[PDB]
């Protein structure tokens, strides 16, 4: 599914996202849209042989299984299958413990590059929430 801005602004709203951990609404929408342009199907795969999953696209490496990263964990124990549903919440609840994980949203480099210290609430003007 590719979610429309708004549309996903609601999905995360609805799930806890909205100032989770001090972060607006605006820097997870920001951060899905350079990660993954809103499209939960999207996959990346880094030099290091991990792949990234999702709108999210979460590592491999540390946070999903999908059974071809040797010496990987599954700290969200999760099939890395699960982040690429229409269904945002297995993605979300696995960016709570990420984004917990002590270097905040920095853990996502888009993020980092491109919407830490910008207009974030831009990407939810118009949104009915
Ligand atoms: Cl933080
Ligand atoms: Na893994």
């Amino acid at each position: 599914k590719v979610f429309g801005r708004c549309e996903l602004a609601a999905a995360m709203k609805r799930h806890g996202l909205d100032n989770y951990r001090g972060y607006s609404l605006g820097n997870w929408v920001c951060a899905a849209k350079f990660e993954s342009n809103f499209n939960t199907q999207a996959t990346n795969r880094n030099t290091d042989g991990s792949t990234d999953y999702g709108i999210l696209q979460i590592n491999s490496r540390w946070w999903c299984n999908d059974g071809r990263t040797p010496g990987s964990r599954n700290l969200c124990n999760i099939p890395c299958s699960a982040l690429l549903s229409s269904d945002i919440t297995a993605s979300v609840n696995c960016a709570k413990k990420i984004v917990s994980d002590g270097n905040g949203m920095n853990a996502w480099v888009a993020w980092r590059n491109r919407c830490k210290g910008t207009d974030v609430q831009a990407w939810i003007r118009g949104c009915r929430l």
